Parts: structure tokens; sequence; C-alpha cells
């Protein structure tokens, strides 16, 4: 599985979904997650994300390990998303700010 990590929050560009062959992105108000059992590890979404928030599970930074199970949990409850949409307003402002987990919306 690939995993969406902190810099997605409050950015949510959603360019990542358009290349996902198996449609395994799930949408929250201000964050996206990858369903780890649906994900086929094709890696195509990783270069598409301007926030550089996507990692293969084995390369998730030590200080973002929580996002691995968070992705698996939220993918069970959020609705699938399979089409590009406009980035969040002020996405640019939040791209690169750390610890945005504190702002995650359910
Ligand atoms: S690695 Fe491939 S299958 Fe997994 S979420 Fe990214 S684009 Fe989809
Ligand atoms: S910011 Fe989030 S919505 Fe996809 S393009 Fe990057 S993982």
């Amino acid at each position: 599985a690939f995993v969406v990590t902190d810099n997605c929050i409050k950015c949510k560009y959603t360019d990542c979904v358009e290349v996902c062959p198996v449609d395994c992105f799930y949408e929250g108000p201000n964050f996206l997650v990858i369903h780890p059992d649906e994900c086929i590890d094709c890696a195509l979404c990783e270069p598409e994300c301007a926030a550089q928030a996507i990692f293969s599970e084995d390369e998730v930074p030590e200080d973002m390990q929580e996002f691995i199970q968070l992705n698996a949990e939220l993918a069970e409850v959020w609705p699938n998303i399979t089409e590009k949409k406009d980035p969040l307003p002020d996405a640019e402002d939040w791209d690169g700010v750390k610890g945005k987990l504190q702002h995650l919306e359910r």
C-alpha cells in the first residue's frame, strides 16, 4: 500500500486520483486517504501530488507513521473519490506547514 501523509491536509489537490488504476482514494473534508487493501502498489500517484504527501508504506517518515493506520481506518468510512477537483482554497498557504494532523477534519 501507498499512504497519504500530513502535507495533504488543508491542501487536498486531488491530482493523485486521476492516475489511480483501481480507484482506491477516499475523500474527507480536507484530506484524502488510500485504501491499503485495494491499493496495488503501482506508485503512479506519488509523483502527481504537488504536496509530496504520498509515500509507499515502507518509506513513510518515522514522524508520520500514524498515517499508515489512519489511512486504513478512514478509508473504511469516507466516500470513494475518483475525479480531480479544485484544490482547497489557500492550499498554497498550507503546503509545507508541518503538524497539520492537528487540523484534520472528520
Ligand atoms: S499506488 Fe497506485 S493503486 Fe495505490 S493509491 Fe497510488 S495510484 Fe492507486
Ligand atoms: S495533496 Fe492530497 S489530495 Fe492527493 S494530490 Fe496530494 S495526496
